[PDB]
């Protein structure tokens, strides 16, 4: 018995289905938590999506349970030790989603920086009228772009602004190799000096103890006047209020983001919106989670989910296993 | 001392660059100046530096027989009548590479942003109906496309250059080949026009707008497209048949339309539109921009010295730099 707590490709449910009884939702809606949780009842598998929430009260109520198959990469809304107390394989997806995300992060980079939105509105609104001298911006060339961790996403993402004729410098918990900063042009800083002296700031690392509210009012005080933050990765490394506050005084020159603190269901105090001000904001620019909506890419996620879920349940050691 | 005419608004220290070599008559207040104005302020003067706004045609420089240069604070001079210039004896120039990257970066932006639906995402967030996670608002990436692009000069090469590692198959076709230095070095393969329109995913244009290429993105080629193709136009709008656009947009053949540029501003185009159509301006499957590619304030002040050098270097009857023309 497998639940399956969103809609995935056919292909999906008919590698599957051989296997094992799919308890499926096909729908494009997101079910109630006590849903999901009747359904789990008593199923040995579990293929779990962002929306999804697992702690020990959880596991405690599914005692069949095998494995949660994740098509994600930040497992962080999944009790991992409780997984491992309760005899559970906890699966993740570790590189399909890095490429579109980082697609996206950069795109988000230069929107930001050249006033996007705005720029779209006015030419909407029918007001345009041949050149003028009007929303100058912030581009790439010959600015410094700093990276918050540099494992998948900044790694990618790197790649792709080798042509961009940027100064790359990053932080992060574990040292890349000499060998490929040389390669990629990359000096390692440290977090302050990353914060001081990037016209770009670019989050690139997981949400966990460490990192929930790393980007606080502290780190943003030492931004120079002007300077562009993308936060592509978990809603809650940063502090909205003070990335807010740090927008209204004219310090940060934008925050643009894919993922919002609302979002992180493991926290008790997790905010229950945006803030309004946030969003009225127009040193902004917002996108839904979308990092990974590329559909051919989602059936590839969806497909190594699967495949772990099945050595799994085969008694093998899933290849994705983020616990032991 | 050389009479010279600024029609817009320059930087301080370009005044100052300018000012001990020529009488100015400057625009710093930004004020509407009609053709008519703009001629009464040149019919007696040796230089104009002029700007986007600008057009200059026969009748123009007959009512100007003092000018001996023209500095163009620009690289598509679509709106200047060159051939008139050099029978008038008057150097046009230009500037050649300071708006390259600035529009290259853009371009790419708008081919991601219309790729991945920024516009409706965005307006998405703001509503306050943002709940986390949904299985929707999918888009087009990158990595395993087909990029084609039409014309391969300064922007092409930029925007090819910015796409290294980003997995994308890249084809081209231009007026002239690139040299195989280059298209190795990129991994650029050439191919004929229609059948870049037939197998690309992202068409991205890289030409100048001139009476060959005027409408070449026409009905025809549209009819060629993917469905779900999806093009960008960061030169001029009346490469493009905006028009044809629409249409190829409403009957769901192009994917999306994202464009820094419109046909209604190309001065010179006597039968140009007025406006951009409201249907295309209230199409989903669209993202704009009002012609912001050179819009880095680093990069104006350049601009406008790049195009003062020149009038300069013509003023001391040197040949200039970036003159556009050649003289006898
Ligand atoms: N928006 C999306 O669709 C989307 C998609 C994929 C991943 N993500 C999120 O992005 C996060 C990162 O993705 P990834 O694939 O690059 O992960 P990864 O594990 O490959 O890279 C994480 C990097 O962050 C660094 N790091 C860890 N703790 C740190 C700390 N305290 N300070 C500074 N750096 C630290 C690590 O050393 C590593 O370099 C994921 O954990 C996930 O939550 C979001
Ligand atoms: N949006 C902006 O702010 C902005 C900024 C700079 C330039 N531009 C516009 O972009 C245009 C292109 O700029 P560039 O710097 O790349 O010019 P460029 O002269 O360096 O390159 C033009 C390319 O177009 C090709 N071409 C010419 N005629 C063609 C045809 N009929 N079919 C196919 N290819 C053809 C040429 O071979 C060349 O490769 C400029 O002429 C200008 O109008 C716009």
């Amino acid at each position: 018995k497998l639940v399956i707590t969103h809609r995935v490709h056919e292909e999906i449910l008919q590698l599957l289905a051989p296997h094992c009884e799919l308890i499926t939702n096909q729908t494009d809606s997101t079910l109630t938590r006590e849903e999901i949780l009747r359904r789990c009842r008593d199923a040995q598998a579990m293929m779990a999506f962002m929306p999804d929430r697992v702690d020990a009260d959880f596991l405690q109520a599914c005692p069949e349970l095998r494995v949660i198959g994740c098509a994600l990469k930040g497992f962080d809304n999944f009790d991992v030790d409780a997984c491992t107390a309760r005899g559970v394989w906890l699966t993740f997806v570790p590189d399909l989603l890095t490429v579109p995300t980082a697609e996206l992060a950069i795109g988000l980079a230069v929107g930001l920086g050249r006033h996007l939105r705005a720029a779209d509105a006015f030419v909407r609104s029918g007001k345009f009228r041949g050149w003028q001298p009007r929303f100058y911006g912030t581009g790439l060339d010959n600015a410094t772009v700093g990276f918050l961790g540099m494992g998948a996403i900044g790694l990618a993402m790197a790649d792709r602004l080798q042509g961009w004729g940027a100064t790359l410098q990053y932080h992060a918990a574990k040292a890349l190799d000499t060998q490929t900063e040389q390669r990629l042009g990359l000096r390692q800083v440290a977090c302050s000096e990353l914060f001081a002296s990037s016209d770009f700031i670019l989050l690139a690392l997981p949400l966990n103890a460490d990192t929930l509210h790393l980007v606080n009012a502290e780190l943003l005080a030492l931004v120079r006047p002007g300077a562009l933050l993308v936060n592509p990765c978990r809603g809650s490394v940063v502090d909205e209020a003070a990335v807010l506050a740090a927008l209204e005084r004219g310090q940060l020159g934008g925050y643009a983001a894919d993922v919002f603190e609302m979002e992180d269901w493991a926290r008790a105090d997790r905010p229950q919106q945006i803030d309004p001000a946030l969003l009225a904001h127009p040193n902004t620019l917002f996108t839904p989670h979308i990092g990974s909506a590329v559909r051919a890419v989602a059936l590839e996620i969806e497909r190594c989910a699967a495949q772990n879920i099945l050595q799994a349940l085969a008694g093998e050691r899933p290849i994705n296993a983020v616990n032991r």
